[PDB]
């Protein structure tokens, strides 16, 4: 009849990306390098009413970009300080008096004059000495031990991700959703809930909590190749100590160099350890298993101790109040499934390699008095053996962060598109996504503001710019360089779409109808181009 | 020549060193744009 | 004065930090630095002979 291709600017679809985003955060925390900005006292969540969403969170690479930027975080935090490569020299050590693990041990070290050296003492742990004037500190022959900046603690600071322009974070609100799969249920906001890096090797530690049930995911259930996330819907209370009344001793290397040494400890020797209540530990396995029984076969399910490796993954680590601590949990992961207080013991370390890195050893400095911390057990990491076995485990840090940041999905805004119609030449932002297209054709200035709204961030903002230039570069050829609504004079062709205008309008979604047309897409662009030649 | 105007307007736009060019060449092609502006024409590639 | 009691002295700096040499041909004779503004903004100044601040 008389139908003609319409453009609109600021259509309210997306397709999926991957993009840099940026913290929002709130002394000298290692977390806290004021590397980004402050949060958002009052961030908005805007629900889209009529909107699945496809989500994955073993694909999510939010995941990626919070490892990275936690690796950065803590190296920067490191380096301004001083290295221990002056102590790698023979150790005498002996356990003249100590106990009736740890150490006594006497060596020679610099002072600020160059000429000049002194015998002092230290007290070690075990676990940081290797044998050869006795010893040798375990990395002096692989690589240099930083002490960790004595003014910076450890604790967890809760931090934000939120979306550059051009770009939109979307949560799913399904109360049983586990890592994949439509939401139905999906809301945008400008950034996520504070996430806290906590780091733990066994048992997660301070995350969120399960809404209903406990939810288990997993990449692959049936595989064993494949770690399992279970999340729990109530929490169970651990609590750690370090019961030795350890003193500090500062020791000057050099020129401003101070290194903190274990002191003597005042009254008596004992094991570091955590307890957890018997009885809602043994409520949380019926619940874990009798959840794990919808994935299994009415088998027989067991629990196992870690199986193998390395203190870091055989036990559940977690830094305690600046000390870390590494604990026994073959205590917990021990029972057969069918149709009081629980001690652990715990060991201390002073030097740790984290993140798997080999080869940057970080030494920790005492802490003065006894330590004492109380934390909630929010989730375990189960693998499973090749009668169903289970065991704790799984060093890789990302899959914590895949328990707080599996509700997220990264997505870019395409703000460009095209219908017909018969003209001739508050919801808020994306709050018109489920809406028709009719309807949705009013709210576009509310996304075209939006596309304009370190290096990193250089190149993320360039980037933005020039984007939003190519696309008023394209309008400009087209016609009406200065509209969000432009008639142009190609005609409808029947062919991209025989739909009826109120099919079309009263109807269908912009994202629909993006499926709709997808192909034909490189068609209609160059006639636009060229009937404005003519 | 005056017929494959677009095709040079749209090569105005297609480490540091990298930045200072990226942000410069929008740099340019936004004062050139504001001329056109000013002059009238903020939307054409031929203005009489 | 860059010498202080402790086979009699030590430099006055090296109990606390590392004290770095001048670079030997840095002369540190003062430049004329003009501060101009960026895009968008601008600079007034205050011809008021008697003004005092
Ligand atoms: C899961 O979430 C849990 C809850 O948030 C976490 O538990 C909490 O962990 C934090 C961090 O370890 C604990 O906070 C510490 O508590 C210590 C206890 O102090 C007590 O007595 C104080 C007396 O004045 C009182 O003010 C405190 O309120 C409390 O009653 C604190 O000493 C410690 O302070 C640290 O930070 C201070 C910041 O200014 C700093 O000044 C302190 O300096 C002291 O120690 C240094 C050590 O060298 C000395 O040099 C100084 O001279 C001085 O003596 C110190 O650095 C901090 O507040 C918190 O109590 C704990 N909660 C509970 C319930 O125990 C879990 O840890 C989280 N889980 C995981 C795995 O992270
Ligand atoms: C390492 O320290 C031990 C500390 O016991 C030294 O062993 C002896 O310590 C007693 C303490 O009264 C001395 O009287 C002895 O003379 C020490 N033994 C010797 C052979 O001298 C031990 O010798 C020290 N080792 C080094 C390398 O210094
Ligand atoms: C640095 O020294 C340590 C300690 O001797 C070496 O670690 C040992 O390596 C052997 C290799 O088979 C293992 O069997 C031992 O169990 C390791 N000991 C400990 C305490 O872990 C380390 O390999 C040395 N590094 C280099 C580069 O030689
Ligand atoms: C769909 O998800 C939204 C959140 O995106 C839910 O809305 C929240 O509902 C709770 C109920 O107490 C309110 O306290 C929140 O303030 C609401 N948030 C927003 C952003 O409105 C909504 O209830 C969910 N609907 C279903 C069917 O699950
Ligand atoms: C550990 O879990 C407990 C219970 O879930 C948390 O304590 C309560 O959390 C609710 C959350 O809405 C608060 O409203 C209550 O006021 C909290 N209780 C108290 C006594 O304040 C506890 O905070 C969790 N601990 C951690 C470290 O997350
Ligand atoms: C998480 O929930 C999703 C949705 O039910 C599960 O995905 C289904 O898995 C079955 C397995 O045979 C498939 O046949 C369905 O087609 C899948 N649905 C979709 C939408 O893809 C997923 O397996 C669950 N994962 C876990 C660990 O529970
Ligand atoms: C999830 O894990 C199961 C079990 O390992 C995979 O099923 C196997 O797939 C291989 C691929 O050829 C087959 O050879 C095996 O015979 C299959 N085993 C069973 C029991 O069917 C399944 O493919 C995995 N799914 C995904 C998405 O990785
Ligand atoms: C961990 O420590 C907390 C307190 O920090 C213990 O909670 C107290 O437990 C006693 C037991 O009779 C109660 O009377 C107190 O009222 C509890 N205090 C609070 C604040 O709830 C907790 O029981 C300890 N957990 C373990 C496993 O011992
Ligand atoms: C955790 O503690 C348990 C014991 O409470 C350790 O298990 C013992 O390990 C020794 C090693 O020689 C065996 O001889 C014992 O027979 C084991 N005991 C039992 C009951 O099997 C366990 O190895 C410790 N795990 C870690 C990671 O330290
Ligand atoms: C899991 O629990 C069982 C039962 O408590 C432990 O069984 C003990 O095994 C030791 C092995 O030397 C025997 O001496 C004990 O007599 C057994 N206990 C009982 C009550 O008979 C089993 O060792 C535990 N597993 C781990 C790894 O600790
Ligand atoms: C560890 O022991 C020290 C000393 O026994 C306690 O700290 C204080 O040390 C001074 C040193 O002159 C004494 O005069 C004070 O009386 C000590 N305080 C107390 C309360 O006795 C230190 O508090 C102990 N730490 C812990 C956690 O008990
Ligand atoms: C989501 O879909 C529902 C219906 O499936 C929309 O509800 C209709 O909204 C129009 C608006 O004028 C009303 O006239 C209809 O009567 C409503 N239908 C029903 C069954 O109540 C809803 O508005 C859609 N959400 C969005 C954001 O457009
Ligand atoms: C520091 O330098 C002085 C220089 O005077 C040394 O003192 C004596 O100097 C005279 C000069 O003729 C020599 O003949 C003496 O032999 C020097 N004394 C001694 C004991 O040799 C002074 O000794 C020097 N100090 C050091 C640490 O070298
Ligand atoms: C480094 O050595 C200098 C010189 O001994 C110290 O400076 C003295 O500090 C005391 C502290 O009361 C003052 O009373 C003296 O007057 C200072 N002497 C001079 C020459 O200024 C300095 O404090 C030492 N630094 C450290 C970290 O110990
Ligand atoms: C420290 O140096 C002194 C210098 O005589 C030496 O006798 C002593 O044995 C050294 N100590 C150690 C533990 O090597
Ligand atoms: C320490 O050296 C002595 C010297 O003989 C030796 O007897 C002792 O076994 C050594 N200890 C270690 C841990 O090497
Ligand atoms: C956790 O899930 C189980 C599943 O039945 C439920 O019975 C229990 O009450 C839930 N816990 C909380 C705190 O809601
Ligand atoms: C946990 O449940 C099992 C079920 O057989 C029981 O044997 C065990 O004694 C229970 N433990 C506690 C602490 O009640
Ligand atoms: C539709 O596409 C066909 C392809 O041959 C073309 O011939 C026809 O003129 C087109 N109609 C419109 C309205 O563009
Ligand atoms: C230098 O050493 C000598 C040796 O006795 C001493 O008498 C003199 O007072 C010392 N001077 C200083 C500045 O220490």
């Amino acid at each position: 009849e008389n139908l003609w291709v319409t453009v609109y600017y600021g259509v309210p679809v997306w397709k999926d990306a991957e993009t840099t985003l940026f913290c929002a955060s709130d002394k000298r925390n290692v977390w806290a390098t004021h590397a980004c900005v402050p949060t958002d006292p009052n961030p908005q969540e805007i629900v889209l009413e009529n909107v699945t969403e496809n989500f994955n969170m073993w694909k999510n690479n939010m995941v990626e970009q919070m490892h990275t930027d936690i690796i950065s975080l803590w190296d920067q935090s490191l380096k301004p300080c001083v290295k221990l490569t002056p102590l790698c020299v023979t150790l005498n050590c002996t356990n003249v008096n100590v106990t009736n693990e740890i150490k006594n041990c006497s060596f020679n070290i610099t002072t600020e004059l160059r000429d000049k050296k002194k015998k002092v003492y230290a007290l070690f742990y075990r676990l940081d000495v290797v044998p050869i004037s006795n010893y040798r500190l375990i990395n002096c022959n692989t690589s240099a031990i930083t002490q960790a900046c004595p003014k910076v603690s450890f604790e967890p600071i809760p931090i934000h991700y939120c979306a550059p322009a051009g770009f939109a974070i979307l949560k799913c609100n399904d109360k049983k959703f586990n890592g994949t799969g439509p939401c139905k249920n999906v809301s945008t906001v400008q950034c996520t809930h504070g996430i806290k890096p906590v780091v733990s090797t066994q048992l997660l530690l301070n995350g969120s909590l399960a809404e209903e049930e406990i939810i288990i995911r997993s990449e692959n259930i049936t595989n064993n190749a494949k770690t399992i996330i279970v999340q729990l819907n109530e929490s169970v209370e651990i609590n750690c100590t370090r019961p030795n009344n350890n003193t500090r001793k500062s020791i000057r290397i050099g020129p401003g160099q101070w290194f903190y040494a274990t002191g003597d400890i005042i009254g008596d020797i004992r094991q570091a350890h955590c307890n957890i209540s018997g009885t809602k530990w043994n409520k949380t396995l019926q619940q874990v298993v009798k959840k794990l029984r919808e994935h299994f076969n009415n088998k027989t399910i067991i629990f196992n101790p870690s199986s193998g490796g390395d203190l870091e993954i055989t036990t559940h680590s977690f830094n305690c109040g600046g000390e870390f601590f590494y604990c026994n949990t073959s205590g917990l992961f021990n029972s057969t499934w069918i149709g009081d207080t629980i001690t652990l013991p715990c060991r201390i370390k002073q030097i740790i390699n984290m993140w798997q890195r080999v080869g940057q050893p970080m030494y920790a400095p005492p802490i003065q008095g006894k330590i004492r911390c109380v934390s909630n057990i929010t989730g375990l990491l189960l693998t499973r053996d090749g009668t169903e076995t289970f065991r704790p485990g799984g060093g890789d840090m990302r899959d914590n962060w895949r328990s707080e940041l599996y509700k997220y999905k990264v997505v870019k805004i395409e703000p460009l598109g095209v219908a017909p119609t018969r003209c001739k030449r508050f919801l808020g932002f994306l709050g018109a996504a489920g809406s028709t297209m009719g309807a949705a054709s009013m709210t576009l200035t509310v996304q075209a503001r939006n596309l304009l709204s370190g290096i990193k961030q250089l190149q993320a903002r360039v980037l933005a710019v020039e984007r939003y230039l190519r696309d008023q570069q394209l309008l400009g050829i087209w016609g009406c360089s200065g509209k969000l609504i432009c008639c142009t004079n190609v005609p409808w062709n029947s062919s991209w779409s025989n739909k009826s205008q109120d099919e079309i309008w009263d109807n269908m979604t912009w994202m629909e109808w993006d499926k709709e047309i997808n192909n034909y897409t490189d068609i209609i662009y160059s006639l636009i181009e060229e009937s404005q030649n003519q």
